[PDB]
DNA sequence: ATCGCACCACA
DNA sequence: GGTAGCG
């Protein structure tokens, strides 16, 4: 209700400012113009965010079908710097984005952070919800530098969600709460910052209404770097002959992409 | 013309 | 509260 409160006041904030093929297509300037067009749209449309020229964080709006978007970004040729926006309340996958400065941790291994991340998550899941995952269920993306150890985890469970990004980072924050006191020995996600000050491996300010998402095969508009599957990784897709590989590995790391099945169970945290 | 949320603060 | 620095 208070977000329902704040939300339409920004909006009034800014009111004070020869057949074709089916294709959906619109730009927005402002994101919940995108979102007042989904709803009113009656076609399974989803919202992205792409960073338009210029060091500033500044985003326009597009609205299309996961299909339609793939067609027009896989080549890799334009719609470069893309981001999922997840949107508010709707249920999602259980996510990730990690990252840790290099020459400020020497010691650190991320493949092993990762690893043994992802088992004390599974842990978790399987004691608070009896939700039975392995590595094999978590889609590794990497976006590393030489500056930077950079990944993104994007859980693929089996006819489970959570009921929407907030209840994901509560959910964190009580398996993680632990870790957060160093600020049953999670002192492997301890690391310094640039300053020296010691934070988490697992970034928590990504469990925000309306986060933006980077994509698969995007970079951040200053720079070069794309997620891409990790080396490592030990989620694959079933293969179909209708569908690619690739389009496979861009559904599975949508985090909004929550598979339609019949015997969904939701997964909620209060805080 | 993006968006939506730790560290200080006063009292 | 009260914001600006952050993601
Ligand atoms: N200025 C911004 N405006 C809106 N959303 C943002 C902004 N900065 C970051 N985000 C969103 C999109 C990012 O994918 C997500 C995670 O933040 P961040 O770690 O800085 O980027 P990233 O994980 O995609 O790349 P990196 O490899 O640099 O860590 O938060
Ligand atoms: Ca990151």
């Amino acid at each position: 209700m208070n977000r329902k409160w704040e939300a339409k006041l920004k909006q009034i904030e800014e009111r004070a400012s020869p057949e074709e093929p089916p294709s959906i297509w619109r730009l927005f300037h402002r994101q919940a113009q995108a979102f007042n067009f989904v709803k009113s749209c009656k076609e399974d449309v989803h919202v992205f965010a792409l960073e338009c020229k210029v060091g500033d964080g500044q985003r326009i709006y597009l609205v299309t079908t996961y299909a339609e978007f793939w067609f027009y970004y896989k080549s890799r040729k334009n719609l470069l710097h893309c981001y999922e926006v997840i949107p508010e309340n709707a249920v999602c996958k259980l996510y990730f984005d990690l990252e840790f400065n290099k020459p400020a941790n020497p010691g650190a291994d991320g493949k092993k952070m990762v690893a043994l991340l992802i088992e004390y998550v599974c842990k978790a899941l399987q004691e608070l919800y009896g939700v039975n995952c392995s590595a094999e269920d978590v889609l590794n993306l990497d976006s590393s530098t030489d500056e930077k150890f950079s990944r993104h985890l994007i859980f693929q469970l089996h006819d489970v969600a959570f009921k929407d990004n907030i209840h994901v980072g509560n959910f964190l924050r009580k398996i993680l709460q632990p870790a957060l006191d160093l600020l049953p020995d999670l002192s492997f996600l301890v690391v310094k910052n640039n300053m020296g000050e010691k934070h988490l491996f697992v970034d928590l300010g990504v469990y925000t209404r309306n986060r933006n998402f980077r994509l698969y095969k995007s970079s951040k508009i200053g720079k070069r770097v794309a997620l891409e599957v990790t080396e490592d990784n030990k989620f694959f897709p079933i293969q179909s002959k209708d569908v690619s590989d690739e389009y496979q590995y861009f559904l599975s790391s949508l985090v909004s992409n929550v598979r339609f099945s019949d015997t969904l169970r939701i997964l909620t945290c209060e805080p």
